[PDB]
């Protein structure tokens, strides 16, 4: 329960493979690590592979199948549809530009327009933390002149959630894809 600061990429996951060892997680204990990692571009260039028209999802470790942990690149004005996370934690730290986080609660059973609860910008190196019990969330990168890459961890894996029609407040189900895995290009 000894929690270093880790001085590389590699070194934080070796970290939450032990912060991940047993079958609880500790949000609190994991969102410091996350944050307490200082982003070094050298460590992450492998996994920042972009796509022209959208955002892409990079495969770092499968935490020996307690987690996925992933890098998420984000070309300028790049967004995320209004999505759960399947009864999952979710971290997500900035390892390069900012990204805006939308909040939104989960609509009930009439359509109705989905209405912002809050948003906020997330900087680099912060770690911001998001589950179901919390809400939906939309990430989007605003910037017309930064790409965005951020780390993502999500526990229990998951490979397809929600999208919600901000309209109406209608989910369809959505699988999620792995544009590169481990610095390979998965096509
Ligand atoms: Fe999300």
């Amino acid at each position: 329960t000894e929690l270093l600061k880790p001085r590389t990429l590699a070194d934080l996951i070796r970290i939450l493979h032990e912060l991940f060892a047993g079958d609880e997680v500790n949000v609190e204990e994991v969102q410091a690590v996350l944050e307490a990692y200082e982003s070094n571009p050298a460590e992450w260039a492998l996994y920042a592979k972009f796509d022209q028209y959208r955002y892409t999802r990079n495969l770092v470790d499968q935490g020996n199948g307690k987690f996925n942990l992933m890098i998420l690149c984000w070309g300028e004005g790049h967004g995320s549809s209004i999505h759960d996370h399947t009864d999952s934690h979710c971290f997500l730290k900035l390892l390069q530009g900012n990204l805006k986080e939308t909040l939104f609660d989960w609509p009930d059973k009439k359509s109705n327009e989905m209405i912002k609860k809050s948003e906020r910008t997330l900087r680099e190196n912060q770690c911001a933390y998001i589950n179901d019990s919390i809400g939906l969330h939309r990430v989007e990168n605003v910037s017309h002149t930064e790409p965005a890459v951020s780390l993502h961890l999500y526990s229990p894996p998951f490979d397809t959630c929600h999208a919600f029609d901000q309209r109406t407040g209608h989910k369809n189900k959505v699988t999620m894809t792995f544009h590169s895995k481990f610095g390979i290009r998965t096509p």
